[PDB]
C-alpha cells in the first residue's frame, strides 16, 4: 500500500468548507496509509480532537501553515521517516509550492487539490504565475467541477493530469424520509401532508437566488394558495430577502440556520428543492459545485438548479431541472408544473436518489481517491 502524507492549513477542529472536504475524504481511506501534517489554531482543542481518530495527525505549531524554507523542512522529514509516497497538497494556493521540496525528499506522486479560489486566482498575472509554478511540480491537480477546470486549467499547464475529485455526500445521512418522519416534520412547522412545500438550503447571500424565487412566489401562490418557500439558512442577505417577501408574507419562511438533523429532515419532507444559483461578481461569484443539490438528491427530492457555474453538473434530466433564477415566469411555471404532478415529482426524487447513490456518495468518491492514491506513477 502507499502512503500518503497529507499538507494543509485547512483541517479540524476548525469549522469550514476545505475542512470537511479532508476530514470526509481521509476517512474513506485506511487509516494506516494516511498521515497529516497540518498548522494549529488552538493547541488544546487540536490535541482533543486528533485524539478521536484512527490516523497520525502532526500538528505544526504555528496559526498558519505558509509556504516557508522551515515548514518544507520538517514535511521533508515526516517524508522520510515515514517513508511516504504521496505527498496530498489539500489546496493547491499556496503549500503546493512546496512540490519540489516533496519529490527531493523523496515522494514518488505529489497531488494538489482545488476547490473554489483557484478561479480568482487565475484571474491577476502574479497569482498565474504561481498556479503555473505549482502545474510543473504537480502529478496530479484535482477539480471539484469540470467548470473550475475551464476557468483555471490554461493557468496550470500541461503538465499535471487532471482528476475530478469533488467532495461526496453521505448517503446514510442524507437519506428518503420514512412517510411518518415525513408526516411528523410537516406537522413540526405546522404544515399538512397536503402542503405544498418548496425547500432552499443556503446561505443567504444574493447569488444562491433566494431572491429569485421570492419573486417568481406570487404567480406560484395564486396558483396552489397553501405553497410555502422555506428559506433555511442564514447571511447579510437576510433583511433584502425579508423586504422581498413582505407581500408574500404568509406563504414564505425564514427559518435561520437549522440543526444539522432538523435541516435534513425539513428537507426530506420538502415536494421540491430549489436553488436557482446566478454568476455574480463579474463572473468571480460563481457557484463551484453546489453540494445542497446532492444532498436534496440524496433525500430523494426534486431539484431545481441554476445556472451558475458547476451547479449543473450536480443534476440530470431525470432527477432535477435548470433555470435562469432571474426567469420569473420559467421559474414559477417550473414550481407549479412540478407541484401540481406527484407522479413526475416521485419519478425524479427516486433517480435523485439512484444518481447520488451511483456517482456522489462518499463510497463512489473514496474509491476515486483511493485510485489516485494508489496508482503506481505514470
Amino acid at each position: 500500500s502507499r502512503k500518503t502524507l497529507v499538507v494543509t492549513n485547512d483541517f479540524p477542529p476548525r469549522i469550514g468548507g476545505i475542512q470537511s472536504y479532508l476530514r470526509d475524504f481521509i476517512a474513506t481511506q485506511d487509516p494506516e496509509s494516511i498521515v497529516v501534517f497540518a498548522s494549529t489554531q488552538n493547541a488544546e482543542e487540536a490535541h482533543a480532537y486528533d485524539k478521536t481518530l484512527d490516523y497520525e495527525v502532526i500538528r505544526w505549531p504555528r496559526s498558519v501553515m505558509l509556504p516557508t524554507p522551515t515548514t518544507a523542512h520538517a514535511m521533508a522529514e515526516i517524508i522520510r521517516e515515514r517513508e511516504i509516497d504521496n505527498v496530498w497538497f489539500g489546496a493547491a494556493a499556496p503549500l503546493a509550492l512546496m512540490a519540489g521540496t516533496a519529490k527531493q525528499a523523496g515522494a514518488s506522486k505529489v497531488i494538489a487539490s482545488t476547490h473554489g479560489h483557484e478561479v480568482g486566482w487565475s484571474m491577476l498575472p502574479g497569482s498565474r504565475q504561481s498556479l503555473r509554478k505549482i502545474g510543473t511540480e504537480v502529478d496530479v491537480l484535482t477539480y471539484i467541477s469540470q467548470y473550475t477546470l475551464r476557468r483555471f486549467k490554461s493557468a496550470f499547464g500541461s503538465h499535471p493530469t487532471f482528476e475530478h475529485l469533488p467532495s461526496g455526500v453521505d448517503v446514510k445521512r442524507f437519506t428518503p424520509a420514512t412517510p411518518e418522519d415525513k408526516s411528523a416534520t410537516r406537522k413540526k412547522l405546522g404544515f399538512t401532508d397536503t402542503t405544498p412545500v418548496i425547500a432552499c438550503n443556503s446561505r443567504l447571500v444574493p447569488r444562491k437566488g433566494q431572491d429569485s424565487l421570492i419573486k417568481a412566489m406570487p404567480q406560484v401562490i395564486a396558483a396552489r394558495p397553501d405553497a410555502q418557500l422555506l428559506i433555511v439558512g442564514s447571511g447579510r442577505y437576510e433583511s433584502t430577502l425579508r423586504r422581498l417577501a413582505t407581500d408574500v408574507s404568509q406563504n414564505v419562511k425564514f427559518l435561520g440556520r437549522l440543526e444539522y438533523q432538523d435541516m435534513i429532515n425539513t428537507l426530506a419532507a420538502a415536494d421540491i428543492f430549489a436553488m436557482p444559483a446566478r454568476t455574480r461578481g463579474g463572473g468571480l461569484d460563481v457557484e463551484g459545485l453546489g453540494i445542497v443539490y446532492l444532498e436534496a438528491q440524496a433525500c430523494g427530492v426534486p431539484v431545481i438548479a441554476g445556472t451558475s457555474g458547476g451547479a449543473p453538473e450536480t443534476v440530470t434530466p431525470a432527477t432535477g431541472l435548470v433555470v435562469e433564477g432571474s426567469d420569473v415566469d420559467k421559474l414559477s411555471e417550473l414550481l407549479i408544473e412540478l407541484l401540481d404532478d406527484p407522479i413526475r415529482r416521485a419519478a425524479m426524487g427516486a433517480a435523485g436518489r439512484a444518481h447520488v447513490e451511483a456517482e456522489w456518495s462518499w463510497e463512489i468518491m473514496g474509491e476515486r481517491l483511493t485510485n489516485i492514491l494508489q496508482s503506481e506513477p505514470r
